[PDB]
This record gives C-alpha cells, sequence and structure tokens, in this order.
DNA sequence: CGGCGTACG
DNA sequence: CGTA
DNA sequence: GCCG
C-alpha cells in the first residue's frame, strides 16, 4: 500500500465503509478544532481502508498499512471487538461537533464563523434566524435555503442543469463547452451540488465569459443567488420539480483549454485525491501543481498537458480514471 | 522536529 | 472571511 | 496523528 492517495486505486464503493466513516468523523472533528494535522492524518487512514481489496476483520492486518499508529489501530481495534467506538460515538453525541456541523453546512458559514457563533451560546439555525444583523447576505441566502440544501442532488437532476446552463453558455460564447466534473464525474449518485467546467476551443475566446453567462442565466429567472470580472461562480439555481422548483448548488469555473486538463484534474477531485496529489508533487516531484498548471520551479517552466493522461504522466504516475479518485 | 494543497470571490 |  |  503507497502512502499518498494519488498512487493507489480508491473506488466509490468498497470494504470497509463503517470503519472509513468512524476515522472521517474523527477528521471532522478536528477540523472544527482546528487541527488540520490530525484532520489529515483520520482522513488519510479512512483513505487506506477504502483502498484494500476485502475487509479488514482482525488488528494484524493493519500492520505496515501507512497512516495507522496507535491511535486510528485503537479506533478499528474497538469497532472490530465491539461494534462501536466510544471515542467515536462520544464525538457524535457532543454539543460541539453536533453544532460546529450544522453551522459549517450553511452556504456561507465556515469553521472559524461557525465557532465564534458556538462560543457566542448560539446553537441552531433558529438562533440565527434571529439575529440577522449578524449575517452576511451569503449566509442570508445559505439559511433561506438551508433545507433545499440539504437534500441530496441526483444524478437524475444533473442532466436537466447541464441543458440549461449549456443553453446559456452558447449564447454567450457559440462553441464554448460545458464538461461535468466533481463528485459526479467521479460516479457520485448524489451530490451536494453539481459543478461544472467551461472552456472554448480556441484559446483566449473565454476570457469574459462568465458574466456573460450568469446574466443569461439571471435573465431566464434561474438564478436564486449568486455573488453578482471573474472566473468561478457559486450559485444557488431554481431546478425544476413536478408542479414546483427546489434550489440546488452550481458551481461554474471557466478555464482557457491550454488550463483545462489541469482545471478538469482538479475540480474532479477528490478534495483529498487533490491535496494528496499537489503534496506528492511537490514533496516527491518538485513540480508545483494547481488547478491551472504544474510548474517547474528549477527550469522555471510550465508543463504543457493536452489530458489529464499527460499530467499522471509527467508526475511519475499510473494513470487513475475520475472513478478510481474517490480517496 | 517540520510538514501537512492551492487557488479565486 | 467565504468558496472550489 | 502520523511520516520521513
Ligand atoms: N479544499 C479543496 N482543495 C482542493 N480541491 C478542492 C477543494 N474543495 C473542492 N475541491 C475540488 C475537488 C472536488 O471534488 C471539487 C468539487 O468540490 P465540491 O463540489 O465541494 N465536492 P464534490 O463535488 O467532490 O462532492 P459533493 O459536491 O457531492 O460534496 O473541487
Ligand atoms: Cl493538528
Ligand atoms: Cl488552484
Ligand atoms: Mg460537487
Ligand atoms: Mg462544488
Ligand atoms: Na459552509
Amino acid at each position: 500500500m503507497p502512502a499518498y492517495a494519488c498512487q493507489r486505486p480508491t473506488p466509490l464503493t468498497h470494504h470497509n465503509t463503517g470503519l472509513s466513516e468512524a476515522l472521517e468523523i474523527l477528521a471532522e472533528a478536528a477540523g472544527f478544532e482546528g487541527s488540520e494535522g490530525r484532520l489529515l492524518t483520520f482522513c488519510r487512514a479512512a483513505s487506506v481502508l477504502k483502498a484494500l481489496p476485502s475487509p479488514v476483520t482482525t488488528l494484524s492486518q493493519l500492520q505496515g498499512l501507512p497512516h495507522f499508529g496507535e491511535h486510528s489501530s485503537r479506533v478499528v481495534q474497538e469497532l472490530l471487538e465491539h461494534g462501536v467506538c466510544e471515542e467515536v460515538e462520544r464525538v457524535r453525541r457532543s454539543e460541539r461537533y453536533q453544532t460546529m456541523k450544522l453551522f459549517t453546512q450553511i452556504f456561507g458559514v465556515g469553521v472559524k464563523t461557525a465557532d465564534r457563533w458556538y462560543r457566542e451560546g448560539l446553537r441552531t439555525l433558529d438562533d440565527l434566524r434571529e439575529q440577522p444583523q449578524k449575517l452576511t447576505q451569503q449566509q442570508k441566502a445559505g439559511l433561506q435555503h438551508h433545507q433545499d440544501l440539504s437534500t441530496p442532488v441526483l444524478r437524475s437532476d444533473v442532466d436537466a442543469l447541464q441543458q440549461v446552463v449549456e443553453e446559456a453558455v452558447g449564447q454567450a460564447l457559440p462553441g464554448a463547452t460545458v464538461t461535468l466534473t466533481g463528485g459526479f464525474r467521479r460516479g457520485k449518485l448524489q451530490g451536494h451540488d453539481v459543478d461544472f467546467l467551461i472552456t472554448h476551443p480556441k484559446e483566449g475566446q473565454e476570457a469574459g465569459l462568465l458574466p456573460r453567462v450568469m446574466c443569461r442565466l439571471q435573465d431566464q429567472g434561474l438564478i436564486l443567488y449568486h455573488q453578482h470580472a471573474f472566473e468561478r461562480s457559486f450559485c444557488i439555481f431554481r431546478l425544476p420539480q413536478p408542479g414546483s422548483w427546489k434550489a440546488v448548488r452550481v458551481d461554474l469555473v471557466v478555464a482557457p483549454v491550454s488550463q483545462f486538463p489541469f482545471a478538469l484534474l482538479g475540480w474532479t477531485g477528490s478534495k483529498l485525491f487533490q491535496r494528496e496529489l499537489r503534496r506528492f508533487s511537490r514533496k516527491e516531484k518538485g513540480l508545483w501543481l494547481n488547478s491551472h498548471g504544474l510548474f517547474d520551479p528549477e527550469q522555471k517552466t510550465f508543463f504543457q498537458a493536452a489530458s489529464e493522461e499527460d499530467i499522471f504522466r509527467h508526475l511519475g504516475l499510473e494513470y487513475l480514471p475520475p472513478e478510481q479518485r474517490n480517496a
């Protein structure tokens, strides 16, 4: 088992679901406390189990696995022995965990805002609604739409949204294309949002595109919320439903075609897969990776890529299709 | 011990 | 600060 | 919390 998640296939469904979910509770709780190092270790240990070919049944099967030391091994041991890990269950029922989870789930609220509200004594969404002077416009929209945004987006919803986006994109710039990214491209059947990447085959023609797209979607009455020159848009869309509609989060990103492979790779995720890939690039290969390119800081040159396959090759990694990037 | 991804709105 |  |  290699030490970086980008060195191994990770399928969406696997053989250690309960164990990985427990470790991910501890990771999440570490994040709520600002302990990014412990969050990473617990996330990485969970991802190792996702990559295994069969269930862990005995503690000895953790020997030699990367990111399993005393703490993660004890969590697994308790689950194998008793079906429950007391530390995990204490986190789950804690007022701190439940409230930080509730607040950070709001669009416009991160850990730092949630923690301040927590320290001020706030505990429920209605506590927040009562004191709207303390809310940004973004947070007001996130709170108004919270119930709909808590409902999974279905793969069956995505095709209708993509057609609507393509219509607006085609008027804004004929020839421009829309690619489905994020978790749906990794094979997820549900999501928290829909992520789309937009480009044009003629380098430079995509400049200034996203404002043109957004004002056309707004004119069609489809935009319940957006922040408005820009290249990323974090929107709330009106999605038709039988006899009604529901609010859905949609992310739009524009990239020039020269950067499209890097943007596709970055926006297809998973989040941990990309952090691990960028960590691998820099620490193992001395190259700096982001959603725009891959930089050699010694030659001061950028690596041209025409495909995701090119990028894996330039990093010395076996290619992984999106379905195997579910770290 | 230092390091832990890297951007844009 | 928020967001991907 | 774990790796190197
Ligand atoms: N902090 C981060 N660092 C690096 N890449 C990140 C990132 N956050 C997101 N990405 C990249 C990788 C992510 O896969 C992609 C989309 O971000 P989401 O839409 O927040 N997450 P997904 O679509 O995977 O699942 P779902 O929406 O169902 O929760 O952007
Ligand atoms: Cl930490
Ligand atoms: Cl980036
Ligand atoms: Mg998504
Ligand atoms: Mg998104
Ligand atoms: Na949030």
